[PDB]
RNA sequence: CGUCGUCAGCUCGUGCCGUGAGGUGUUGGGUUAAGUCCCGCAACGAGCGCAACCCCCGCCGUUAGUUGCCAGCGGUUCGG
């Protein structure tokens, strides 16, 4: 799969900043910035992508998680290219721990995409009309990938746990798997399924998450080629 | 029924934090007469209050013209 394509975007980041716990996949520090080990890299990859497979094999679902600046497009289309559910914009608090009441707001929202058609009314004061249109663009912006979720999922994926860590509190209380590319910044006690890379870049995330997709998709009976590469 | 006080407030469901009383939401920034609205946020929403729905005044239109009124017309003891 990677065959040794991981130097060319990336080796790690983060200076003396770090968490002591990631020590067992950092090599050396060159520049003031601690490298990560990228055979341990490709030992890690190797079972995360296996354990990936075997999930997408049997018809479960993965929610891709991520939302920092350096990855508000990857996720959503890489997300997008499997038909998978993904947060993108802000986690809201009990995304996961409170699924039903919010999962109750997709209910408003479809019920607002019936609403704003032509068929049926117009008739609405307008103030009350753009009441229902700012509610609608809150919704659309914040559920926008929440929507395909029917059910709690089967593992999450987080581009940044650090960063994510309400996430992963709400996923590990739930005992679902959690999956996370991570700097040394990070506790990788917390990520069930760790691949040490750098998730600041914007080429090393595009490698990982378009790659793991590429596996999702295989999984499936299928082969589509072009993902969406920005230099 | 008076009063704080027509003051801008008082709470709830689920979630989360705390051994617990409890907290969060409801704090921060801008704005408003207003917990009014916007932005941000472990919260997401909701209820009672605020506002609106009702009445009077201020402009115009349709339906009508008596016991109302009298622009134009003709009478007139001079009051339609
Ligand atoms: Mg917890
Ligand atoms: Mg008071
Ligand atoms: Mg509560
Ligand atoms: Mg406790
Ligand atoms: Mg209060
Ligand atoms: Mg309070
Ligand atoms: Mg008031
Ligand atoms: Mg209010
Ligand atoms: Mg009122």
């Amino acid at each position: 799969v990677k065959e040794l394509l991981e130097a060319g975007v990336h080796f790690g980041h983060e200076r003396k900043r770090w968490n002591p716990k990631f020590a067992r996949y950092i090599y050396a520090e060159r520049n003031g910035i601690h490298i990560i080990d990228l055979q341990k890299t490709m030992e890690e990859l190797e079972r995360t992508f296996r354990f990936i497979e075997d999930l997408a094999m049997r018809g479960g679902t993965i929610l891709f998680v991520g939302t920092k600046k350096q990855a508000q497009d990857i996720v959503r289309m890489e997300a997008e290219r499997a038909g998978m559910p993904y947060v993108n914009q802000r986690w809201l608090g009990g995304m996961l721990t409170n699924f039903k009441t919010i999962s109750q707001r997709v209910h408003r929202l479809e019920e607002l995409e019936a609403l704003f058609a032509s068929p049926e009314i117009e008739e609405r004061p307008k103030k009350e009309q753009v009441r229902l249109k700012h509610e609608l663009e809150r919704l659309q912006k914040y559920l926008s990938g929440f929507r395909l979720l029917k059910r709690l999922p089967d593992a999450i994926f987080v581009v940044d746990p650090t960063k994510e860590a309400i996430a992963v509190r709400e996923a590990r209380k739930l005992f679902i798997p959690v999956i996370a590319l991570a700097d040394t910044d990070s506790d990788p006690d917390l990520v069930d399924y760790i691949i040490p890379g750098n998730d600041d870049a914007i080429r090393s995330i595009q490698l990982i998450l378009s790659r793991a997709v590429d596996l999702i998709i295989q999984a499936r009976g299928g082969v589509v080629e072009p993902s969406p590469s920005y230099a």
